[PDB]
């Protein structure tokens, strides 16, 4: 059943044409409720944290940490999602190309608290950006493929300092009844992907059953909070 989405596949271009086509389901206009529930803990007497978000897309709470003076990455295919971050956000910004990534660009607010590299995660690495005391995982892990995860996994494991906050969310359902994304990705997985390199804690489970899951075929969907720091 962890198995069952096992060779699915969203390529770069369908997300690109998902916001061409405004296909966009994920976004969260009042940004993230569990987040937003356990944010004070995560920043607790911290401060100038940087913080990644992979996956990005437009990603309202990227402002919430800008805003206590965290220093902000992403990383996001389209930059449509990328543009529309900025407008909705109500900030400047500069482009500028990514020399080491053919084709890429990096946004970044005009003093700098927010870079939004315009990019595939599995790129990124190229890119130099250094290393992260916080990760906000939210419609990320999720969207990666399955067959992606260890590769995903070991990229967010290298952007992680030796001290670490990093909360992920994922989604409980019957895998037999969707086809992701955002993709069925269990707790054995999160612990296969990160549990030697991490200390694990589920913070929450909520349910997140919406009439709109109705004729997704869904009867329960269930979202989960966890939090992963050093061992
Ligand atoms: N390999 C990849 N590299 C970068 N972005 C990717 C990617 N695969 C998918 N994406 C982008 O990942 C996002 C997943 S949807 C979730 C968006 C955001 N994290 C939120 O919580 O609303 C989309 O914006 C999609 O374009």
């Amino acid at each position: 059943d962890a198995e069952v989405q096992k060779n699915q596949v969203l390529t770069l271009e369908d997300w690109k044409e998902k916001w061409v086509t405004r296909h966009i389901s994920f976004h969260q206009e009042q940004g993230h409720q569990l987040l937003k529930k356990h944010l004070d803990t995560f920043l607790k007497g911290q401060s100038g944290l940087r913080v990644f978000f992979p996956l990005c897309g437009k990603a309202i709470e990227m402002k919430w940490f800008a805003d206590r003076g965290h220093t902000v990455v992403g990383v996001e295919i389209s930059e449509i999602g990328i543009r529309e971050f900025f407008a909705e956000q109500n900030l400047s910004y500069t482009e500028e190309p990514l020399a080491e990534i053919a084709g890429a660009k990096v946004f970044k607010s005009s003093s700098g608290s927010i870079s939004l590299y315009c990019c595939s995660i599995f790129d990124l690495p190229r890119a130099n950006i250094g290393k992260f005391d916080r990760i906000w995982d939210r419609g990320a892990l999720v969207a990666i493929n399955p067959g992606d995860h260890d590769r995903y996994a070991d990229i967010i494991l290298s952007l992680l300092r030796k001290e670490f906050q990093y909360l992920v969310a994922v989604l409980s359902y019957d895998p037999t009844k969707h086809a992701g994304p955002p993709f069925y990705v269990p707790s054995a997985e999160l612990k296969r992907l990160f549990g030697t390199k991490c200390s694990m804690q589920c913070l929450e489970e909520v349910d997140a059953l919406e009439e709109r899951h109705k004729a997704w075929g869904l009867d329960y969907l269930f979202e989960k909070l966890y939090l992963l720091t050093e061992k």
